[PDB]
Formats: C-alpha cells, sequence, structure tokens
C-alpha cells in the first residue's frame, strides 16, 4: 500500500485516488488482523474449553 501511494504520487494523481487506494488497502489489512485475531481466539477457546474441561461438559 506505501508503495502504491508513493506510485500514485508520482504520478500526481488526485487525492480521491488517493483515498481509494488507501481505503482499499486499509480495509484489507484490517481484514488481515481480524482473521489473525479469529485464528487467535480460535486458539484461545481451544486452550480454554481444554485447560478448563471436566466431565458432563
Amino acid at each position: 500500500l506505501e508503495a502504491d501511494l508513493a506510485e500514485l504520487e508520482a504520478e500526481g494523481a488526485k487525492a480521491d485516488a488517493r483515498r481509494k487506494v488507501r481505503d482499499g488497502g486499509e480495509r484489507e489489512m484490517r481484514q488481515i488482523r481480524d482473521r489473525a485475531q479469529r485464528e487467535l481466539d480460535r486458539l484461545e477457546d481451544i486452550w480454554s474449553t481444554f485447560t478448563k474441561l471436566a466431565p458432563k461438559q
């Protein structure tokens, strides 16, 4: 995303394209971190339901 923004700055495009590409990259990275925390909380639930486990569960 930073390289693409530098490219766009070099091409002298309007700030509309700057914000479009920046928002796209930001939302993609938000999705990446959200999925990473999805897996992290999956593992955390595994750990809780494993360590904190007893019959009748």
